[PDB]
């Protein structure tokens, strides 16, 4: 069975786990603990980081011994899984649209990540201000792009829908009022979370015990 | 002829222009000025941002009316150009390696971008310390991955080589000590800069007048 490695949080790995839940692919989840404050001990990972044969040691990682693959980098992993499962564009037109949204979703995710793991209240507040001021426009742009479609390229779900749903879910949990100009994104959230494999994953004990972020974060550190 | 839009700096668009120089593709470079300090006026861009038909208005953009494409997001543009010019993987093994390095190059680039556009000398020094402390290990990981290869996937140059060269060049200019004695990566830098289309681009007046970063940056704002 393939092995997915990550912290016991949703974090960056969330879209990968949603894609795997949607497809029903069998895999082993290798979870690494973060110890309690103030040490936030991460020994189980630090002891393995350099002994897994990874070219770029990091979390998340995906190892399938049977297929001969070992991959790090969230985007490389999710694209690999997307190709394996057919959740990619069937035209260059579709691929351009998927890749533009992939990058827009990552841009929002990184901005949130930087905010969530801010060093102090000053920095957290500065980055929250930038989010509250710039994200409304970006959510309108995403809504316009989606239009009347079920998913990003139309009727067929692709890997980018999982990346967009994860960040939109985090934003709904961080500031719900951000969707007051794009109710279609609320329907998008309901559509994807209602898909059977995703609903089963989200209603599982394993998912419900996951904080969004690691214990040191200014937001999401506790379920 | 296709149009590539961006500020009059190397910045994020550098790998795209290196790829286009390598391929010899004819294109119009649409350059947007940044006015002098203190106003750093960008009105030529702000006036057009929303009138170009872009789904996610941003710089860089790539517009080819003849092919019917309009793209933003740097990674979406370079991947589109790579597929068009045959600079992508010829196997899933090659594709996984290219995508892992693509993500590693972007991670290094975003860390440098955050440092260069730091607001205060405290943030610049904090981010510089993280780079001086973490980048040596990452450069060794990249050198180990390259091994005795001319390029990331061997004798054949791919789009990721332009992305990696751009960030390594910036790092060479920022902190040579990371590269001054980094032997294999220096040879990699020299190999790519010796390609005829790259030589021609780097020795052109248009390139030589480009600062790395915009005028507000703590590093790179000057030729
Ligand atoms: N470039 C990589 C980069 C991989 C990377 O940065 N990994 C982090 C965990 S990742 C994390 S803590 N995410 C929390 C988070 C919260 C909210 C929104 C987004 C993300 C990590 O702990 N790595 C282990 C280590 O450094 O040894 C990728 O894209 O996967
Ligand atoms: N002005 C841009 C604001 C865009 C932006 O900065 N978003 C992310 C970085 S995400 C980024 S710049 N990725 C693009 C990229 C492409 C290729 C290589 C490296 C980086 C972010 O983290 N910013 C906020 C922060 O620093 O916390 C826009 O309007 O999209
Ligand atoms: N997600 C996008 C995000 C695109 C984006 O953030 N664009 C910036 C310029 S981008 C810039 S100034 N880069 C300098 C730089 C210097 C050194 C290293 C890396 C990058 C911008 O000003 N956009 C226009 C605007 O906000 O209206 C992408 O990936 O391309
Ligand atoms: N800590 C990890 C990683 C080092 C790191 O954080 N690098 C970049 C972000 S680049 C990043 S986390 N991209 C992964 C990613 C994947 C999918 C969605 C969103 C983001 C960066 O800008 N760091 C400095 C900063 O944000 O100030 C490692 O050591 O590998």
């Amino acid at each position: 069975a393939p092995i997915l490695g990550y912290w016991k949080i949703r974090g960056l790995c969330d879209p990968i786990r949603l894609l795997l839940a949607h497809t029903g692919q069998e895999y082993e989840m290798k979870e690494y603990s973060i110890g309690p404050e103030p040490g936030y001990d991460i020994s189980e990972w630090l002891d393995e980081k350099f002994n897994l044969g990874l070219d770029f040691p990091n979390l998340p990682y995906y190892i399938d011994k049977d297929e001969g693959v070992k991959i790090t980098q969230t985007v490389a992993i999710i694209r690999y899984l997307a190709r394996k499962h057919g959740l990619v564009g069937e035209s260059d037109e579709e691929t351009i649209k998927i890749e533009m949204v992939e990058q827009q979703a990552i841009e929002l995710t990184l901005t949130c990540k930087r905010a969530f793991y801010s060093k102090d209240d000053d920095q957290f507040n500065q980055l929250k201000e930038e989010i509250l001021t710039s994200f409304p426009r970006k959510l309108i742009d995403l809504a316009k792009f989606l239009g009347e479609n079920q998913y990003i390229i139309g009727d067929r779900i692709t890997y980018v829908d999982f990346m967009l749903w994860s960040i939109l879910d985090y934003l709904r949990l961080f500031e719900e009022s951000l969707f007051d100009e794009a109710s279609s994104l609320k329907d998008y959230l309901t559509r994807i979370e209602s898909l059977p494999g995703i609903e089963k994953y989200r209603s599982s004990d394993d998912f419900k015990r996951l904080p969004i972020t690691a214990p040191m974060a200014k937001f999401g550190g506790s379920i």
